[PDB]
């Protein structure tokens, strides 16, 4: 018992984050087969930043300009490449510690761990997740850029995210492992704005059924709804709309639990409309979009 | 800029975790030098736990009887022995994994990460505190007993918690690594209740000096406040009583952010009298205790 914001054990991951620095500028780097990922942005001053041409920027850079630096090794680059907003180091040493691994790229309301690092040093992992506006609200000081988001299939890790920039309100903007941005970001410090950030209403739905699997049942309702409705009141607070895709998604937590999603879905509908009244789910006071039903089967069923 | 509830990276600590199993039990335990540690109630039938002698079940036990599997390698046994309410096996190999490390008892109000294991398998890593009634509020299925709790000083992992069983209630109660129990405790099945949980205020304090660093000010008052004024509104609302040690330990968020720590008091105490009002800090709706001072800075300052 107990539900808990988990990330996956971050070892597999440790082991493949090095340091890339580009004259004046460190970030990090991900060393996966012979190859370091990191932002292409490391070759800019951030004069460069205001309105950079990363292909005439990169015109002006070598092999040796890209120092790599995995603990206290330098790593020898033997080539660069940029993929779209992603460079490519080739170096010469296959990283050792390379686990069984996959790019994907994540749809929004898909959670999954960041391992923040600062000069190649791993600092802390936690949970995100791809926010409906194609954010993150992440944890991220100056030097965390090339951090990544991860998720792990028992030995198989999938790189997600890469970390590139703060928008000018203090939310996360990065790339897949391709080096193609989540959204409409670019890799330029000009005022971004992010669009809606409304409730991933899957994910709440998904929590609310580790509410019950835990214990807490007060916020079950004597009602039921349906999709139309029910949309009609997500779309009124925010939510996204609860699709049938959402619903089979849901199935299993259904199932273990005998609370039909629907059934959820008018708890849920009475949730916004009444509030908490200063009661707490699962020790939160608001409603949690941060657990995906997948999440919640594997945390309530203990895979590793 | 973002504030994260943020686990230490696990990979040090995923290198020692083990399988231990004692007939038809299995659990983890934690492999350091040529020492496993796990939990006594291994050596347990469910039957055994109503009213368990661990020093009469224990002559029954062999080394041979106690199964440690790291990976899928089978460690020989050369030695046991039940310090408090944990088992030291002796094994013939050294952990080549082994960190550098300390055991560690920890105060109530500490924050820690736990890596939650099944059958010495990783599942996932999340951030937890000794709560002052010396529980704590995990993720922990069957088989997760053995789980550490640890923090990381740069390269040396202080153990402070091994898990060994949920209360009643849910909420989860372990030993340190000399294997004795935080709080009144003890491994048996038998209805143990908690204490009050109350609030950790240091930790509320250095989360608001936090949300202030992250520009999340609308809570920030007119007022300041003494210790004693503070205290009476603390006691009343299951707060922990401020110390001056505490006021201490919050000296430098004080000077980073030029908010005295009573000023602060101040604001807690109007937050504690008027609610949140439906808004938010740093993404939550209830007053946050679960970062440390220490937690904070390192998070707002990057220590990896
Ligand atoms: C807070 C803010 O101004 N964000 C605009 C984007 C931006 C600023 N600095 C950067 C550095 C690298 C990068 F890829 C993007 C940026
Ligand atoms: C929920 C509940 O009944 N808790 C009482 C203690 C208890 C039950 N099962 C156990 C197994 C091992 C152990 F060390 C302690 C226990």
């Amino acid at each position: 018992s107990g539900f808990r914001k988990m990330a996956f054990p971050s070892g597999k991951v440790e082991g493949c984050m090095v340091q890339v620095t580009c004259g004046t500028t460190t970030l990090n780097g991900l060393w996966l087969d012979d190859v370091v990922y990191c932002p292409r942005h490391v070759i800019c001053t951030s004069e460069d930043m205001l309105n950079p041409n990363y292909e005439d920027l990169l015109i002006r850079k070598s092999n040796h300009n890209f120092l790599v630096q995995a603990g206290n090794v330098q790593l020898r680059v033997i080539g660069h490449s940029m993929q779209n907003c992603v460079l490519k180091l080739k170096v010469d040493t296959a990283n050792p510690k390379t686990p069984k691994y996959k790019f994907v790229r994540i749809q929004p309301g898909q959670t999954f761990s960041v391992l923040a690092c600062y000069n190649g040093s791993p600092s802390g992992v936690y949970q995100c997740a791809m926010r409906p506006n194609f954010t993150i609200k992440g944890s991220f000081l100056n030097g965390s850029c090339g951090s990544v988001g991860f998720n792990i299939d028992y030995d198989c890790v999938s790189f997600c995210y890469m970390h590139h920039m703060e928008l000018p309100t203090g939310v996360h903007a990065g790339t897949d492992l391709e080096g193609n941005f989540y959204g409409p970001f670019v890799d330029r410090q000009t005022a971004q704005a992010a669009g809606t950030d409304t409730t991933i209403t899957v994910n709440v739905l998904a929590w609310l059924y580790a509410a019950v699997i835990n214990g807490d049942r007060w916020f079950l309702n004597r009602f039921t709804t349906t999709l139309n409705d029910f949309n009609l009141v997500a779309m009124k607070y925010n939510y996204e709309p609860l699709t049938q895709d959402h619903v089979d998604i849901l199935g299993p937590l259904s199932a273990q639990t005998g609370i039909a999603v629907l059934d959820m879905c008018a708890s849920l509908k009475e949730l916004l409309q009444n509030g908490m009244n200063g009661r707490t789910i699962l020790g939160s006071a608001l409603l949690e979009d941060e657990f995906t039903p997948f999440d919640v089967v594997r945390q309530c069923s203990g895979v590793t």
